[PDB]
């Protein structure tokens, strides 16, 4: 079997990217974050706290024949920004762009924080990380690639993320028309369960590659590309202006610039993001003062290679019994 789902960016800087999932029977259909850097399918849902549900699509698994209650399980969950959410757990039939499986654990929301709730436009998160990262208790579950894996063409989902444009999420095989030229694979560590690969370094701009273990994760989860800071400085050196400031966060840049590329390695070959993917737009409402896309790993303990990395690029995730990623061209 195989899936194909388009994928959709919520707002104009690319903040996240929501795809459609069919959810029980007769289908509920939510708009859910594809999130390869978590391993919990949960959702919004009849269950949430009233005032904690803001324009979300919710799923009621009481108008769900298929849905059943895992009984005595719970899960809860943080995320690296700080955001969190727990509930209870049903199994029902998911279906992905035209590829189903029944008996997946769907995570219902009773609580969600208030960045959730502030976000009208995602449902939910879709995990697809490693499922020993699944926070369901007592029982881990598994995540809905791992659920489907047995039963696709080849173990494998890809990644084809755009830039302010929507793009797609394939299971099962690979778009051959979706990338130009070669697909180069690397390594693999699931140790953290997280699909953590080590690029091969970077370059700014047209300048000199420098070759330099980057270890890191390929995060569809988060927005941003967060990397060491020597490497972060040496970006933002090469933008006039551009200055680490503490009080909105990390690197801000005047909105008159125009923002170098900056390449990654992966293997021999490179990836190169093109500067405008860089720009995260105003700090706040009409200010000159803009924020960047490629921002400091340090005190994260991990580096992140987020949208604005992974959209440069079409991402092979292949699941099989030794994991590797691929990174194309597109």
């Amino acid at each position: 079997s195989t899936g194909s789902a388009t994928t959709t960016p919520i707002d104009s800087l690319d903040d996240a990217y929501i795809t459609p999932v069919q959810i029980g029977t007769p289908a509920q259909t939510l708009n859910l974050d594809f999130d390869t850097g978590s391993s919990d399918l949960w959702v919004f849902s009849s269950e949430t706290t009233a005032s904690e549900v803001d324009g979300q699509t919710i799923y009621t698994p009481s108008k769900s024949t298929t849905a059943k209650l895992l009984s005595g399980a719970t899960w809860s969950i943080s995320y690296g920004d700080g955001s969190s959410s727990s509930g209870d757990v049903y199994t029902d039939t998911v279906s992905v762009g035209g590829l189903t499986v029944t008996g997946q654990a769907v995570e219902s929301a009773k609580k969600v924080s208030s960045s959730f709730t502030e976000d009208s436009t995602i449902d939910g998160l879709l995990g697809l990380a490693f499922s020993t990262l699944n926070t369901v208790s007592p029982t881990q579950q598994k995540t809905f690639f791992d659920n489907a894996k047995a039963s696709l063409d080849s173990p494998v989902f890809t990644a084809d993320l755009g830039y302010h444009a929507p793009g797609t999420y394939n299971f099962g095989f690979i778009d051959t028309t979706a990338y130009t030229g070669s697909i180069t694979y690397t390594a693999v560590s699931t140790k953290q369960g997280f699909w953590e690969w080590t690029s091969t370094g970077y370059a700014v701009g047209s300048g000199t590659f420098k070759s330099t273990s980057i270890d890191g994760i390929a995060d569809t989860g988060t927005t941003l590309l967060y990397l060491p800071a020597t490497v972060v400085s040496a970006y933002w050196a090469q933008v006039s202006g551009a200055k680490s400031s503490s009080s909105v966060g990390g690197y801000v840049f005047p909105c008159s610039a125009t923002l170098p590329s900056f390449t990654f390695g992966v293997g021999s070959a490179r990836i190169v993001i093109p500067g405008d993917y860089i720009d995260f737009g105003p700090i706040s409402t009409g200010s000159s003062s803009c924020f960047g896309g490629i921002q400091s790993s340090a005190g994260i303990g991990i580096n992140i290679f987020g949208d604005v990395a992974l959209k440069a690029a079409f991402v092979v995730f292949n699941g099989a019994t030794t994991p590797t990623l691929g990174f194309a061209s597109k």
